[PDB]
């Protein structure tokens, strides 16, 4: 039993809750929170901007040093950094940005990063301001992630649509 409370079970390993991932992270302090990152780790808006704001910009400072040392991530790739005050670790995962014409097939590669962690709190990758269909993102998640994933979706109307259309 974990500290994740109030989730709906979708499959053997995938769970979902109508909540701000930031607030869920502050409450649970999970081992891993996933950030919906871009290749430059510029956490300007969406989930990333919200997570970074909750760290008082410490996530951005750490990220800028990471990029200065290592260069940009790949679309579909990830890196593990500190979770600051939100979690032990933050897994920064880059889903394809559909508004920029990036290959949506890279969404599966992005979700594969989750399999390196036994339990994660996560948003829907490539959805939101990244422009992809959230119903599709949830499907790729369920069909790719084999570890235990707790999905937080802040938008109530979207959450309702995600649940209603699942089985
Ligand atoms: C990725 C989308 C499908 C999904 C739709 O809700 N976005 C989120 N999911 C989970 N937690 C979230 N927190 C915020 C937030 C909080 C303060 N500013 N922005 C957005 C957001
Ligand atoms: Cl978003």
């Amino acid at each position: 039993v974990n500290s994740f409370s109030g989730y709906l079970k979708l499959t053997d390993n995938v769970y979902i809750k109508n909540a701000d991932i930031v607030e869920e992270a502050k409450k649970v302090k999970p081992t891993v929170v996933v950030n919906a990152a871009n290749v430059y780790l510029k956490h300007g808006g969406g989930v990333a901007g919200a997570l970074n704001k909750a760290t008082n910009n410490a996530m951005q400072v750490e990220s800028d040093d990471y990029i200065a040392t290592n260069g940009p991530l790949k679309v579909g790739g990830s890196c593990v950094l500190s979770g600051h005050n939100l979690a032990k670790h933050c897994l920064h995962v880059v889903g394809p940005n559909v508004n920029k014409g990036e290959d949506i097939q890279l969404l599966k590669s992005a979700y594969e990063n989750f399999n390196q962690h036994e339990v994660l709190l996560a948003p829907l990758l490539s959805a939101g301001i990244f422009g992809a269909d959230p119903i599709h993102s949830l499907r790729v998640c369920v069909d790719t992630v084999r570890t235990n994933v707790y999905l937080a979706v802040f938008d109530k109307n979207l959450y309702d649509k995600l649940v209603s259309s699942f089985l």
